[PDB]
């Protein structure tokens, strides 16, 4: 009946397929999960190479053919989009979940009892973690520096995650405002070879990548009068063309950005009247000189007015890199700052600064919601344990998921260890049991020590959300992908 | 999963196509090194013959397919933007971690242990530099002279390293202003076949490749009054276009350089005022002329008055090679200056103009960081000794590492000795026995002489931020491509 061209799977061979197509994914970004993990070359059709670790940049970057493995990265897109962080972790276990329900099917448990045991499993998941949930003040330098350095590490960069942190602490804390929600637009990530990423530095301001139109007009400006003009100063004839020059003067303003041209009689103008002045300014860049500096928008050049003036403490050129970007600074009321990444290559700085931007996601997260979680795997114990009992307490067919759901959940204390050089299978006698006993905040191993540890104690945490979220979209997404049975694919 | 046509490699086989690919890079460069290294002849698709010994142009002007080779160009390219010189010395060493570092991981080091290892060394390294750093005055003439011609050696133009470095250190103390940055754009290198390298000279003012646009103009001006338009000297009617006119002479202008064109009518003018004109001015030349005589950049012809002037000394026109330039000198107070390169061939004034082009940039290093380092491999000796005995105080796994970093910094006074014709094995019996004992100011190896003797008392220096920059570049690149096991490249 179907056209010659279109494709099918069905039964066991779509579900097998299906299963086989997300496990690959898990089992190919699961070589950079952990602390000793290593890291991926992402090159383009052009040559462009990409250093990362992060699942969702490698799912993002690869072309991929099979639905299933296009539902995880859905999965994983989420992931991303409402966390940030928990990437590759949540990816990798939800492999696993996918590994171990064919082998339910294989056992004659209906699709929809596997659901309802995964279904069951993950809702008390969740109060399970909100039981060990651990309340943290919202702007707390202490725990804010601790998410931030545990999101940094696995990385070339870790070697600075104090510095890092001190950076990504202090420039979110200030953007979040009230009570709550951040908005990442407010810290501008911006990156220029040159030193090393000790020293990246945070700039109460505004740092854009432009230089002094003329050099007639002065390479420094304090107290600074800014002026933000979208329309180009280009008029017919250099009476109208002064006119505009001459308001911009009259206003008092003396800093001057053009999202558009400038004429170069126009530019003339400008230096002889002491202003000094950037065009073709990036309509982001104007916004974020607005924010920073107070300063209002302007459309017609004829409607600025002294009252739309920005502050600016100093304004200033200065080379980074042997580049001339200006620096807006020390503005009263600035409420967008920029962080300048630095570093000895640019795939160095490019890296960082992927580093830097989940930095500011995890610790913005924390932030806006104050719940943070026990990590090195003493969260996934303790739902292993507590979900294993409670599998006894579900009976029927579904504990049978409800069991397998529990061990799934395992996979990533395994892989860690793996990964960190550690006999998995010692790990979890002594971690597990540990945990057990010593309860949740007195666990976990640390794959630095060789050893079951406090993670806790040792400042190795999560935000809450991280464990949640990964929990929700990866048990939803596995469930669905178990409903499908026939597959029908357009070419 | 991934669509036909992306490659992949990984394991093993990334890590051994990886450290091959920069090692094929390094062992391609190393034959330039040196003073009895040789040159390359670097030929384009058009036929076009360059002649250099420069890595970082060689890599430039390659078509590289590796991604670990690209990353290798990288750390030249910043190498180059940053200092200027240490290119191809630093992609060679480079190289020798790579291929120690593979053993290291055939050894089950850990890749983080590696980079551990070599992040520890490098820190010192920079330490130990930083001990046997040398400050010396910025605008010393005889250190500046030394580092000049230090760098000069190892071409063909070396003959004539002292009038050469005479040369760049007078005019870029000048252009240097402030303590201190110095804008290599205010040195202009010009070349012109004719004469011999030893006939190169400086003239304080801008020579332009323009001619006198009229046979009835003067081609000698005296006391001249420089005039800057960009609009072009073209107006509809006679009277029109003869106002144009009217206001330069009236302004006292006598010199004009048009960055557009002048019509024949403007031109008959021009010259009937006595007015000595060029059309078609580079924007370059415009503006070099600016800060050279003073002049103010007109835009508008009107708004040209007498005060927009510029100051020359004497304007004439001269012959070099048979073309007509202009030579704009005894300017008021010039900021920019012109080396006009002489050479019996126009691949040795193009040579030349390369050697000379680092000479400014190495003399500018100098003045800018007043730090130097004994070279003929005195302070790689160094680093290699002091990284031997801190490998001791590491201790662990990364001790290894630390090792073989302090081994690996050696291969470049190895090469130096092989393409010098003297057994390294020898050399450095002798140079490592003398140095350790005698220091840092009484070693290195004199290749002139073929036996260990004093590199900083024989004028044999390169300023600090070679080896110091080199280290922190080429250090971040061999450990990141040491942390990627898994490259996935789109076609």
């Amino acid at each position: 009946v179907l056209p010659e061209n279109m494709k099918r799977y069905m039964g066991r061979d779509a579900q097998r397929m299906n299963i086989l197509a997300g496990r690959i994914i898990a089992e190919t970004v699961r070589s950079t999960l952990g602390p000793k993990g290593m890291d991926k070359m992402l090159v383009d059709d052009l040559g462009d190479v990409v250093v990362t670790n992060d699942g969702v940049t490698i799912l993002r970057e690869m072309s991929v053919e099979h639905p299933a493995a296009k539902m995880l990265i859905e999965v994983a897109k989420t992931q991303e989009k409402e966390v940030g962080d928990g990437t590759t972790t949540a990816v990798v276990v939800a492999g696993e979940l996918l590994r171990k329900a064919e082998e339910l099917l294989d056992q004659n448990v209906h699709p929809t009892i596997v659901v309802k045991g995964y279904q069951a499993a993950a809702q008390k998941a969740q109060e399970l973690l909100k039981t060990i949930a651990c309340e943290v003040g919202a702007q707390d330098k202490e725990i804010l520096t601790k998410i931030a350095m545990t999101s940094i590490t696995g990385k070339g960069a870790e070697k600075a995650k104090e510095k890092l942190a001190e950076i990504i602490v202090e420039a979110v804390s200030a953007v979040v405002d009230d009570e709550g929600k951040v908005d990442k637009d407010l810290i501008k990530i911006e990156k220029k070879s040159g030193a090393s990423i000790d020293d990246t530095e945070l700039i109460k301001g505004v740092l854009v990548d432009k230089e002094r139109v003329s050099a007639q007009m002065p390479k420094k400006v304090t107290d600074a009068k800014i002026a933000l003009l979208n329309c180009a100063i280009e008029e017919t004839a250099s009476e109208m063309l002064k006119d505009m020059v001459a308001e911009i003067k009259a206003s008092g303003a003396n800093v001057l950005f053009c999202q558009k041209g400038i004429d170069d009689l126009a530019q003339h103008y400008l230096a002889k009247e002491g202003i000094v002045a950037a065009r073709r300014v990036k309509k982001s860049d104007m916004e974020k000189l607005a924010k920073a500096t107070g300063a209002n928008v302007i459309t017609n050049i004829k409607d600025l007015s002294a009252q739309d003036l920005g502050d600016a403490g100093l304004v200033e050129e200065r080379k980074i890199s042997g580049d001339s970007m200006i620096f807006v600074e020390e503005c009263k009321h600035p409420k967008a700052v920029t962080m300048l990444i630095r570093g000895t290559t640019e795939h160095v700085i490019e890296e960082v600064a992927r580093a830097v931007d989940d930095a500011v996601g995890v610790v913005g997260c924390t932030i806006e919601d104050g719940r943070i979680v026990s990590g090195g795997g003493s969260t996934e114990v303790e739902l292993s344990m507590k979900l294993r009992e409670y599998a006894e307490g579900i009976s029927g067919r579904e504990q049978l998921a409800v069991r397998a759901f529990a061990d799934a959940l395992e996979v990533i204390p395994r892989t860690l260890a793996e990964n960190a050089g550690l006999d998995a299978i010692e790990i979890l006698v002594k971690v597990r049991a540990a945990h057990a006993s010593n309860g949740n905040k007195c666990a976990g191993l640390n794959v630095f020590t060789g050893a079951v540890e406090d993670m806790c104690e040792n400042g190795v945490v999560e935000p809450l959300r991280v464990k949640t979220q990964a929990i929700q979209s990866a048990a939803e997404s596995t469930e669905m992908l178990l409903r499908i049975d026939d597959v029908i694919a357009a070419e």
